[PDB]
């Protein structure tokens, strides 16, 4: 249908916003402490800590497929990016402060895309 390919549109083009917004997101951590899954193999006891992890790799394989609907879902998984990491670090280590720097640094990112979100629809 004509309906189906306009929507097919509008997915392709949020999800080129995104992936602009995660590539400003993803600058935000310049030492790459979240660009790839927490590896099990160094971490093996990882899952019983940690019940949904996040990095910004498996966000992008998601992205490629189209697999964000909206703006809230791709939030839900850069917050569990950070949440993760200040649940299993302690305050006071690099990783701990690395993701309370990346909320504050991507909350002016995620401010302005809620914005164009809504305006472009």
């Amino acid at each position: 249908s004509m309906e189906q390919v306009a929507m097919e549109l509008r997915l392709t083009e949020l999800t080129r916003l995104l992936r602009s917004v995660l590539d400003q997101l993803q600058d935000k951590d310049p030492a790459r402490i979240f660009a790839q899954p927490v590896s099990l193999k160094e971490v093996p006891d990882y899952l019983d800590h940690i019940k949904h992890p996040m990095d910004f790799a498996t966000m992008r394989k998601r992205l490629e497929a189209q697999g964000y609907k909206n703006l809230h879902e791709f939030e839900e998984d850069f917050d569990l990016i950070i949440d993760n990491c200040m649940k299993y670090n302690a305050r006071d280590t690099v990783f701990y402060r690395a993701a309370v720097r990346l909320r504050d640094q991507g909350g002016v990112v995620l401010r302005q895309a809620r914005r164009e979100v809504d305006s472009i629809g």
